[PDB]
């Protein structure tokens, strides 16, 4: 029976308890314990409440365990959680730069958000497009930085259109159910992709996309400092808090995504407009940023002393390059080899 | 003919001439002249007006005199001031909201209808000298949970309410008989232990209570401070009556919606135990302005349930330590 | 062919190429060109857009031309601007009704608006009333009791004196068709922004007016707008304005002649644009009527050049927001126009108060 050392065990632990879970729970997470405030390194499924009071307060048997059991004697620790922009950078993501890449507004006729990453087909005929935000509105027209009935701007592509098994096991609400995607935007026949960069302008050179190992040890990714940049808050920072979010509504669960990442020094980590925005993992030794997800488009209580903060939803990049089959774009060099081998 | 020295002189003249005063006023009410947004030492009846011009825009019937006299020559000043009915996150704030091991003064009280703060730790004087607490009257007993109701949230169930033009005033609920007294504390969160309360004399001279300085402490803006600015405000739209009026010091705030049974505490000017002096009503809370310098916009201000006066009309005594609590506990019957 | 030197110069390379100037953009006006943030001292035409872009996202027939030659070789510069269509002090506790006097600054209000009053005018000719200028109102209810206007407040509302009503507009040249189609007006929605004369009631005391302007001091002359001057007269001048809502503000005169476009062509135009000192807002809602006043550095007395026009980003630099912008309606050719004298000392008035037939 040993401790719980992983996304995968804390993963299996919640979902083991989630029909009591989700009893007394607006939604759950995996991470480390926040204690007064600060992260702790020990593991604990976070349990997200409306209103968090004192135990004397709460009804007998109403208080949430300190520690869960799942199969196969792997526990974990429970941890209570309530829950209740000018710049040259941003300048030139929005219009005034002379390249497209990530961080550059990307509008529809109905939507807006921020082109997260230049990435190419695996297979077929491999083309070259962009990774962004699938937002929860089918041809949908993607310009930047405007569409024609609104201002200026180059059209890009066409937002790629594309579960009963999920409200079987997963209890999901079929009416109300979303889980946080990406979308492959490819790029249109007649579109110049000498005008893109695989820049990421405020950070610099990245490397490739960090895998997520769900076996490794949570300080991985868990309270990892991340960074993005987007169309509405330029360049900002954060902390990783949080995997595998549930959030529940009253016949299930209705909300899924894959990071909850926070902004440092009680800053808000996005604003509206920042979704598809590359989620980086800053660099800690002197090695390429590397990309962690893309930000998907409440308030979460963390101090006594100050308000609650915002929290950000993030998805999985490498299983959302995989579910999409795409591979990230990252050099100059390999950009030029993805564009002649299109088909 | 002597001037008015005491609230008693200025309400004998302000109810003389009511009538008059009410023809081009929004309500009145008694305390110090502001003379250039500062306070005087001149008892005036203040007359309150939604917009206060100069007299050259008005006409002279519509001018109010700058001095009333009274029945045997008692008389006193009249002053003129802009008013209408129409118009946060600390560790204190956290523990009176539902996180502290006690409940007490300042602490966040809620049923399905209203929410607000518990004013005082109080007991019935006779009969089964029941304890509960006292917070303002809301404008089917109404039964009342820390922090919360339980179609809202979590929460203790502390009782339910006793059922005793609108004047403002304050309520008892009393224990539930299976609420455990002994989470309860007579300490005035931030403020410390308070004295006995502070009976509103009439017949005193005005600077004990008109110009003092006073605290409360509520589950919305936490702890502020502010001056007391008259007694007896009459509104009346085309209404309502409270015995204290309040504004925060500084410009800011006294109270936010939400700390309405604030407990109203005099502050300690020379080293005794600070004493209260009245219960923050609710409605007009977040409502309401009051022009008091040309040099800033208006500024809130706040309405209080005179608390010696809300003891008696109710029969309630407060309890102002813990030993006091621990024996009224005892005695209940 | 020599460079733009006045405002009549960059108005007719304007109109030269209305039809080009106009395909694309929000709307026009004229002054000097700014760059990086900064006024320069080049002539310009600028062009008002909803979103400024890089050169490589704009289709050739879309990119303005950096430079405009017109008829006769004179040439200017085209800049891009990006566009789009309370206060608490003694002052405007004054302002707004606590003061002895009435004058220019002063609230006045009526059943449905309220504003600030400009200056203190007279008639030239006929009864040679006495009265006050401020804006006019557009999109506003006009009828038997809303042209009253009183100080501070009309009798439905609060306490004031009638200062009289307002009189209608007795024209424009955008009215005459034939003018209107060669300027490129829409006739449905066109909108001239414009003052209005308020002659003083019969029993209204003229004795509690004054003409000082205060907060600024006392003004000289109403300062005529030349068209054949250099632009440095008016382009790039530092104002300021008295109203009932922001008090005292400083700002810059950033533009002439806005013509501002819609569907079917020119939907508003005004005289003047002023911009805020230093990223405040030069007007809030309620300063329509302000006196636009140019400051006098030099130590003559301050003299007024426009009316706050009532009821946009303009964004310039790249580290702050969008600025708020402000209207104003040429005083001069407004005082031509209503046929009216401003007064600018108490005796004056008292002259011309004896003088009314
Ligand atoms: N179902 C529930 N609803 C609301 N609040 C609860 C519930 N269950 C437990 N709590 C509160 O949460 C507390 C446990 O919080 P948590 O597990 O975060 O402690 P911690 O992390 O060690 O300390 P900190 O509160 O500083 O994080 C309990 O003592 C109780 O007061
Ligand atoms: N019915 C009324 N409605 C509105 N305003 C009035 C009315 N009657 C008097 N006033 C205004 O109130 C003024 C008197 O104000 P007040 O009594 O407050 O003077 P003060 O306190 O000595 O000086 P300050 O005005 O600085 O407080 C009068 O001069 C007049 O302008
Ligand atoms: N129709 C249009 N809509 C939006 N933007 C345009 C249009 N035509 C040109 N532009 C942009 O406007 C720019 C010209 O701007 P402008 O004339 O203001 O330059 P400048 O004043 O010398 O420098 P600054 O940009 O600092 O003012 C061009 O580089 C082009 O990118
Ligand atoms: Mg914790
Ligand atoms: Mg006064
Ligand atoms: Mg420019």
């Amino acid at each position: 029976g040993q401790q719980a050392n992983s996304l995968l065990d804390l993963m299996t632990i919640r979902a083991f308890h989630s029909k009591i879970l989700r009893r007394f729970s607006l939604g759950t997470a995996v991470g480390f314990r926040i204690r007064k405030g600060d992260l702790t390194d020990i593991p604990a499924i976070l349990v997200f409440v409306a209103r968090k009071v004192h135990k004397k307060w709460l009804n007998p048997a109403q208080c949430l365990p300190a520690i869960l059991e799942g199969p196969g004697g792997v526990w974990c620790d429970v941890d209570v959680v309530e829950f209740s922009m000018f710049s040259e950078l941003v300048d030139k993501l929005c219009g005034s730069d002379e390249c497209i890449g990530s961080g550059s507004q990307v509008a529809s006729h109905e939507t807006f958000g921020t082109l997260g990453a230049i990435v190419k087909r695996r297979t077929g005929n491999k083309q070259v497009g962009f990774l962004t935000n699938r937002h929860v509105a089918p041809n949908q027209k993607m310009f930047h930085p405007l569409p024609p009935n609104l201002g200026p701007g180059v059209y890009l592509g066409a937002v790629e259109r594309a579960d009963v098994w999920y409200g079987i096991y997963a209890g999901t609400n079929p009416e109300t159910f979303v889980r946080a995607d990406g979308a492959f935007i490819p790029f249109a026949d007649d579109f110049d992709i000498s005008t893109v960069t695989t820049v990421v302008r405020g950070v610099g050179d990245i490397g490739d996309v960090k895998v997520i190992d769900l076996q490794c040890p949570l300080n991985s990714l868990i309270g990892r400092q991340v960074c993005k940049v987007g169309r509405s808050s330029g360049h900002t920072t954060g902390t990783v808090m949080a995997y595998a979010l549930e959030y529940n509504d009253e016949k299930g669960i209705c909300f899924f995504t894959d990071i909850l990442v926070v902004g440092e020094n009680r800053q808000t980590f996005d604003l509206e407009g920042d979704s598809g925005s590359l989620i980086i993992l800053t660099s800690q030794d002197g090695e390429k940023p590397r990309p962690i997800g893309i930000i998907w488009g409440g308030r979460l209580k963390l101090t006594s002393d100050h308000g609650p903060e915002n929290w950000t939803s993030g998805v999985d990049l490498g299983r959302l390059l995989d579910r999409l089959e795409l591979d990230i774009i990252i050099t100059n060099e390999s950009l030029q080899d993805a564009v002649q081998q299109q088909r």
